[PDB]
């Protein structure tokens, strides 16, 4: 009965008072910088529910995410096809995202898994303070096919719940950002699952946070709609963090206002 | 008109709302704190800051030398404690600031960097410094506590948000809050921009309970408007001093 909305409540925001910004090559937005959106995830998974959001797109990339994987192939056979562009003509997309997670590399063999790292500090030391993850590798930005956007992610637990804050760089509201919140609020499910803990809070931390002028009236319509409950994370045990699967993953009670 | 008040804000909601653990502290996680820098340099008023030890740390990160030398022989002993006996911190924020390693031995200077995409590229949106290098962090004294920034400009004004991963609240953040306030004014004006916002973000800010009555103390002041920073532009980044950065009409209630 009103249902918190605080991804419609920025998007909102941004069209009434952000900043206009004109190329002209035809990539106009409007835009307002260093803004949050939090959701408590116990009440409910936060897939939005005034547009669908393609679950299975973001279940996979993160799947992928977690495998340390810089080919696109595995996505392309998951029908995927969200990295396609940036892809050289083997596949490859230099260290983004995963392989900074799984394998951040040392001058001398020369990898650290932040994810493994994060997991077992959440198990041994929850109170930590540098419970952190990053893909912002200074200096392998030149070997990427382009720098991370979702860039750094902290963990924190209170109360036996663990929440997590997102730093993110660029967002585009209409388009980018519903898939970015689906899938580190399922993160954070995988994260609590694994240590045995509840779930708290995800937090979400933009710089830029643009809305492409050829998304106005998309957004217009977005906005004059109301939002429904959201659906239920359902979500099986897999052995670790990196034997997740699609079978493992769905979510339940999804009701998403029709396109467009 | 009333003085906005975010620092407050958020130091009353946290000892009001927080959770307590146990050296026991009591925290949220995830908080966020904007000023408007245009309308005051945020250099608390409820009780004195003492600016000079901002000043100082900020001239330091920016030459990039992680020897404490330099800091001790202009009276901030904030570093000491973590110094070795050579005075030597590890690769720590200046040194990720100025030179992040390459793997053959080269380096990166994010500052200059940021000014010349502030300069050259006003809006790209990968403008951002960072001296959280997972790879570098075991020769450190201590992990960066304020760990990454990201520059934006929008009407010729230049925003700064700050990502800090913990945040003594009633110590610590009021000189991270001047601190990149007058990092964000000196970008500004070596790429002849206006100031737009400083906006902090902390990940687990806490208020300790050794500080319960210093913090209810400020609590119970009323904020006098903010100062106004004055900088004399310096020929580089590099090259500003202590007697090109003062701040004027700062009228604070007394030390705590």
């Amino acid at each position: 009965m009103t249902v918190p909305t605080p991804y419609e409540d920025l998007l909102r925001k941004i069209a009434e008072e952000g900043s206009h910004k004109d190329d002209r090559t035809g990539t106009g937005t409007t835009s307002l910088f260093g803004q949050q959106i939090r959701f408590d995830l116990n009440e409910g998974f936060p897939l939005l529910t005034t547009k669908k959001v393609h679950f299975h797109s973001v279940v996979g990339e993160l799947l992928w995410f977690l495998q340390g994987d810089s080919n696109v192939k595995w996505l392309q056979d998951n029908n995927i096809r969200i990295w396609n562009e940036w892809a050289d003509e083997d596949g490859e997309l230099g260290p983004v995202y995963g392989v900074q997670w799984r394998s951040w590399p040392t001058p001398d063999g020369r990898h650290i898994d932040q994810i493994s790292g994060a997991l077992e500090t959440l198990r041994n030391n929850p109170d930590s303070r540098r419970n952190i993850v990053s893909a912002w590798n200074v200096s392998e930005l030149e070997n990427m096919a382009l720098p991370p956007c979702h860039l750094l992610f902290q963990l924190y637990v209170a109360d036996g719940k663990l929440s997590c804050q997102l730093y993110q760089r660029s967002a585009d509201m209409f388009l980018g950002v519903p898939f970015n919140i689906a899938s580190y609020a399922l993160l954070t499910h995988m994260f609590a699952q694994q240590a045995g803990l509840e779930v708290g809070e995800f937090i979400w931390t933009g710089g830029d946070c643009h809305i492409y002028d050829n998304h106005k009236e998309q957004v217009a319509e977005q906005l004059s709609r109301e939002a429904r409950p959201y659906p239920t994370l359902e979500l099986n045990k897999a052995a670790s963090m990196f034997e997740y699967s699609f079978d493992d993953i769905t979510v339940s009670g999804y009701d998403p206002h029709p396109l467009i």
